[PDB]
């Protein structure tokens, strides 16, 4: 069982707001004619520069080229030494390193025959509870607007929120206020991001005042700058609410891990190199008897298939996650997308081999962009 | 006075080993004729990926485009916020950064008439005390060869080197015995590098053996893994010789000094994101009353010649510096190539407006290269 060779699809798919992410679909080839697919997703976060797939394709296939899939961790550690970890939520090096892993979990999971749940270790529930994202306000004017997101989410059976704060807090206020008093308990936002925005004592202050609405809290994530270990630490502890923080490296997690610093660790494949390296801060996490969720960067349905699998493994996701991409977007790139229903994402048919999503190049092909490049 | 068009070549140009790293070499232009130059150096580091120099002249056009070069804060803030600090060491946007910071600088110097030198709090020293490199040792059938270089080097004026170890503890102990028993007192080694290769521990009983060899040792640089500030401070306290680590981000310097960690900043433009950033962290440790040393990436003139302007105008700076760059490569896209003396590297003639290099549009032409793909 070899590797004879690597496909690099890079497609742009508008959200409904218009703005176009673009993302690398993942095809690895072998010499038995099994394929895995993956995918690099959202490549569309600062810094502002983009990666040159052609010579891209040429590094990772010179590193993956003749090896058996199954040497994941063989694999892997060449990926990192070629890809480091750097500290650094939108590194996208992760992105690229987390395409190439789950292209190789699905495609030794259709060597097998098996799905890839069976290949991750099993099934623990069918289903896990997730959320719909409400952009943090700007302004107060925004607020009717999204309002009717809500509503319209809510239809849908998406009866869970997370909602991004700390630029505007009265308009944050004014949507918390509003959504309480039209949908009282039909509607629940369990997670208050600051995205990194605020330093802990600013947080602190926004967090109180925020907090005087709590439809259904679980936690307040990133309130505190990126790897400002002690700060989340402090805010922990005058903080009731569980704070929950993204994991994009294992320096980062380790540390927060031997300082107590937080509550809940935002496991996404995405931000931490693939399912392997997801896995290992997944059970980092359970070792030190800490809670996790799956967090997201708005992967389109092969990524979210990934979470999908992964999340119905674990024994330690015991609050709500984050992964609902697809209905950001107009499109995908599959014959079926991932499916939700009254609020929760459900690992594929464990019946069938692989991810259980399959490409289509139709829709390949109609999304195609030529490059990564910004605009 | 506006900035009305940015020029970047990527340009190719081997080390006297053979190797050849890529630089892109900046110049920004202005409504009144007055072009800046600058030095996007090294980009041949991990991670195994090229940055798309076509989107990233489009991308830093629509952040300069119009403003004014004076504008220095405002500019570099602008800067930051497309090309987030990483706490990574090699961080491509660093070296972007850089570039452009610089370039401001030759460009602002010389719309004023003045040299680079007074546009940075002027002279302390015309020169500054530099070392050649001395690689690490992989085998002990190295130290000969090694030793012949340092022969040539010592020949040439270079009295003072720097031992990257941690590999062959055999060899490079075999190294330091056979320097001193053939030049003694006629050479100094002022620093010892891990280059992070070792945990604490291990360095700790490196470091033992190694210093058992004093020849003018200054010194250890690196002694921990990269981010290590707990490593870094228990090191600092075993040895008694002054620790040094490069600085590579804000948030990493600020850790260390919170921490006092380490005893010595290795400030570098390339790894921090230019002058303007270099020239605060260069303050930020003599807040604290902490010693600073340049250190280096290889770069070529231009970039060296930022180094000097730096160095020659800092008071805190009490110990040998790296910046040989320009003795490893091949050639140079210069007029005026910078050289050495005696192991010293002069600042440039303050009587020359800019940064007191010239391109040389037929040496950039003969080390053109078409983009910054690997090999
Ligand atoms: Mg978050
Ligand atoms: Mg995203
Ligand atoms: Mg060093
Ligand atoms: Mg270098």
């Amino acid at each position: 069982m070899k590797i004879t060779d690597l496909e690099l699809h890079a497609v742009g798919i508008p959200r409904h707001t218009g703005f176009v992410n673009k993302h690398v679909i993942v095809k690895i080839h072998t010499d038995e004619g099994l394929t895995g697919i993956g995918e690099m997703s959202d490549f569309s976060h600062l810094p502002l520069y983009s990666v040159d797939l052609h010579d891209l394709k040429q590094g990772l296939l010179s590193i993956l080229l003749g090896q058996n899939p199954f040497d994941l961790m063989k694999i892997n550690k060449e990926l990192t030494d070629n890809f480091p970890e750097t500290m650094y939520y939108y590194e996208k090096g992760s992105f690229i390193r987390n395409g190439i892993d789950n292209a190789l979990h699905d495609l030794c999971a259709k060597y097998l025959d098996i799905s890839v749940s069976d290949f991750l270790g099993g099934r623990v529930k069918e289903k896990i509870k997730v959320c719909y994202p409400i952009f943090r306000h700007r302004f107060s004017e925004e607020v009717e607007s999204n309002l009717d997101v809500v509503r319209q989410k809510l239809e849908q059976g998406f009866d869970v929120f997370r909602l991004y704060v700390g630029k505007n807090l009265d308009a944050d206020e004014e949507f918390l206020s509003r959504v309480k008093e039209e949908f009282g308990s039909r509607v629940r936002i369990k997670s208050y991001d600051f995205s990194h925005l605020l330093n802990w004592k600013d947080a602190h202050r926004a967090i109180k005042r925020l907090t005087k609405y709590d439809l259904g809290l679980e936690m307040i994530e990133s309130p505190a700058p990126r790897n400002d270990f002690d700060g989340l630490y402090q805010l922990r502890l005058k903080t009731d609410y569980p704070i929950s923080e993204h994991v994009w490296s294992f320096k980062q997690q380790q540390e927060m891990i031997k300082k107590d610093a937080i509550d809940i660790f935002n496991i996404s494949p995405v931000f931490i190199g693939g399912l392997t390296s997801a896995k290992k801060a997944a059970y980092a996490a359970e070792v030190a008897s800490k809670d996790v969720v799956l967090g997201t960067t708005q992967e389109l349905s092969v990524g979210t298939a990934a979470m999908a699998h992964l999340g119905c493994s674990l024994t330690n996701i015991n609050h709500t996650s984050d992964p609902t991409g697809p209905e950001l977007y107009v499109g995908d790139v599959v014959k079926n997308r991932v499916t939700y229903k009254d609020g929760y994402l459900y690992a594929p048919d464990r019946s069938v081999k692989g991810l259980g999503i399959e490409l289509d190049e139709s829709l390949l092909a109609k999304y195609q962009v030529p490059d990564l490049s910004w605009d």
